[PDB]
């Protein structure tokens, strides 16, 4: 019994018990269609009300290794966001997701997803993972805010 999988099952159980509304966090379907992959989760983050990202839903994967809760998961936005701290790969750059910075083993999935949501509204000037939104954020905020708002519309759930 892996200690990673033991922890992940608890996280999922707790998540179902209580989680923020509008968020989603599930095991991903395995490509062969046979059951779910506990080591790769598919998540959704709603734009925070009142922020630039409001109205959007942002799909993100969390991939865990057998080293987890010791090592953080890797979080990647499925479609890349126009944001200073999201790499062109979609990968989230966030101190609590860095084992050499603020990652600690007790941190929950809920805490990660809320942390990332907060990041969306509050970019961090020292870890710029994407050059142009970082540039615009610093020097032409009005233009940044219009591009972000436009994108938020693009990520509105289908209807």
């Amino acid at each position: 019994m892996s200690i990673a999988k033991k922890r992940l099952a608890q996280e999922r159980a707790e998540w179902r018990k209580d989680h923020p509304a509008g968020f989603s966090a599930k095991y991903s379907p395995m490509s062969d269609g046979k059951g779910l992959d506990i080591m790769k989760w598919i998540c959704k983050i709603p734009g925070k009300k009142g922020g630039l990202w409001e109205g959007g839903e942002y799909p993100l994967t969390m991939e865990f290794t057998e080293d987890y809760p010791s090592k953080p998961p890797k979080c990647k936005f499925t479609t890349v966001l126009f944001h200073p701290n999201i790499y062109p790969s979609g990968t989230v750059c966030l101190s609590i997701l860095n084992e050499d910075e603020d990652w600690k083993p007790s941190i929950t999935i809920k805490q990660i997803l809320l942390g990332i949501q907060d990041l969306l509204d509050n970019p961090n000037p020292n870890s710029p993972a994407q050059a142009e939104p970082f540039l615009l954020y610093q020097q032409d905020r009005d233009s940044y805010e219009k591009k972000v708002k436009k994108q938020a519309i693009e990520f509105r759930p289908k209807d």
